[PDB]
């Protein structure tokens, strides 16, 4: 196995993948990691499994209709990896706790949003459709960019939007367009 955590690249108490060469901090992995369970299997093998039942999941599909999906399971799964794959971006931590808001010429959001906030929602069950996940993901960089202005600062928003939304596109396997 992998002797850093695969999320945040440091050392330190990591439980280890038994189906590949991963490792993850308790908290790190998302879900968190399991209490038991010998063998264990973490999410990037879970969703490779998802694939490898049924390849044509990977046939192309419409955000619309992805958005539309109820929360089952397998959509449940997706959502927790998408969310992993951004918190896997150093990047990550400018988003992942609750923001404040005093900038001269600038308003707070009316609806702020974050990382661990989203997290919390998955882990409760708060979502009932894939919208719903997405909607929240979404509103983190529509925030920052309405907030920093013309501030260089906004940038990172667009950055962290872009790992966002070629995530979303690879796991729910998005038609692909120009
Ligand atoms: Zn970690
Ligand atoms: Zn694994
Ligand atoms: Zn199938």
């Amino acid at each position: 196995n992998s002797n850093i955590c695969e999320v945040c690249n440091k050392w330190g108490r990591l439980f280890c993948c038994d189906t590949c060469p991963r490792s993850f901090h308790e908290h790190c992995h998302i879900p968190s990691v399991e209490a038991n369970k010998n063998p264990w299997s973490c999410i990037f093998c879970r969703i490779k499994t998802i694939q490898e039942r049924c390849p044509e999941s990977q046939s192309g599909h419409q955000e619309s209709e992805v958005l539309m999906r109820q929360m089952l399971p397998e959509e449940q799964l997706k959502c927790e990896f998408l969310l992993l794959k951004v918190y896997c971006d150093s990047k990550s931590c400018f988003f992942a706790s609750e923001p404040y808001y005093n900038r001269e010429g600038s308003q707070g959001p009316q609806k702020p949003m974050w990382l661990n906030k989203v997290k919390t929602s998955l882990n409760e069950q708060m979502y009932t459709r894939v919208e719903g996940f997405v909607q929240d993901m979404r509103l983190i960089f529509h925030n920052h960019k309405e907030f920093y202005r013309e501030d260089k600062f906004t940038r990172l928003g667009i950055q962290v939007q872009d790992i966002f939304e070629k995530n979303f596109r690879n796991i729910f396997a998005i038609q692909e367009t120009s």
